[PDB]
């Protein structure tokens, strides 16, 4: 099972609490709690970055990733945080997202791109061009 401080960063990462998100990855650095900043949700396979994602907490998202959370981490579903991302239109978390190397070829487990699952015009447009490189 997760440890409690990777519940604690789940949590946290889900409601948007970014100083509890970085002071939970302080004190992971001062390794005084045992937590993966990637860990994954049991009882499916969300990251905390695919929660701040799914939910638009930008503060958390940057946090995460200058910490070096894995930027293509596949939930149970097979989708990656920008999976997320794009299927919740959020313009914003897409493009930082790209910005640490987010893959946005990958194929989900129901055989979609990010670009297919996402009903936004600005970032099916962005997506699609991204696609093109």
């Amino acid at each position: 099972m997760n440890t409690e401080a990777e519940q604690q960063l789940l949590h946290h990462a889900r409601n948007g609490n970014a100083e509890e998100v970085r002071k939970l990855l302080a004190a992971m650095a001062r390794m005084e709690v045992v937590a993966d900043i990637d860990c994954k949700g049991r009882s499916l396979g969300w990251t905390p970055l695919h929660l701040a994602c799914y939910f638009g907490h930008k503060q958390v998202v940057e946090d995460l990733l200058k910490a070096g959370a894995k930027v293509n981490m596949l939930n149970d579903m097979g989708d990656t945080p920008l999976h997320r991302a794009a299927f919740t239109g959020r313009k914003e978390l897409v493009l930082l997202l790209l910005e640490y190397d987010a893959d946005s070829t990958v194929v989900n487990g129901s055989g979609q791109t990010a670009k297919e699952a996402t009903h936004d015009k600005e970032i099916r447009n962005m997506l699609e061009a991204v696609e093109r490189t």
